């Protein structure tokens, strides 16, 4: 197995992928690493599982249909995986915790949001729809890009919206077009 954590990165209390080599610390993995479970499978296994029984989930979908899904546990791992290749990217650091907003010309978004806001809501099983989990992920860089204005910083919403859609793009096998 890899000696650093998949997501972050950094080595330290690693939980190892029984049926991969890579590894995660606990809370870097999401879900967090289950408590027992021996052999335990990480999720880009349990993803490969679901797209090897069903090799026809990889035909193009349309986006519209997608977001109306309702999250049962495929939906609901799905997005889990999404968010995972969402801290897998160092600049999500800048949208994991609670933002505040305090610049002379900007005034706050009306609703904030966060990585750690939408894990805790994934936990918590409080999507009922893709579409909820994708509205709040596409919020999160929505709001930075208002806020931040003509500032450069502005592109750090860019660059990690593009990561969240062309994994998104990926993990729900959108229908790929010009
Ligand atoms: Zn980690
Ligand atoms: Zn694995
Ligand atoms: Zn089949």
């Amino acid at each position: 197995n890899s000696n650093i954590c998949e997501v972050c990165n950094k080595w330290g209390r690693l939980f190892c992928c029984d049926t991969c080599p890579r590894s995660f610390h606990e809370h870097c993995h999401i879900p967090s690493v289950e408590a027992n479970k021996n052999p335990w499978s990480c999720i880009f296994c349990r993803i490969k599982t679901i797209q090897e029984r069903c090799p026809e989930s990889q035909s193009g979908h349309q986006e519209s249909e997608v977001l109306m899904r309702q999250m049962l546990p495929e939906e609901q791992l799905k997005c889990e995986f999404l968010l995972l290749k969402v801290y897998c990217d160092s600049k999500s650091c800048f949208f994991a915790s609670e933002p505040y907003y305090n610049r002379e010309g900007s005034q706050g978004p009306q609703k904030p949001m966060w990585l750690n806001k939408v894990k805790t809501s994934l936990n918590e099983q409080m999507y009922t729809r893709v579409e909820g989990f994708v509205q709040d992920m596409r919020l999160i860089f929505h709001n930075h890009k208002e806020f931040y204005r003509e500032d450069k910083f502005t592109r750090l919403g860019i660059q990690v919206q593009d990561i969240f859609e062309k994994n998104f793009r990926n993990i729900f096998a959108i229908q790929e077009t010009s």
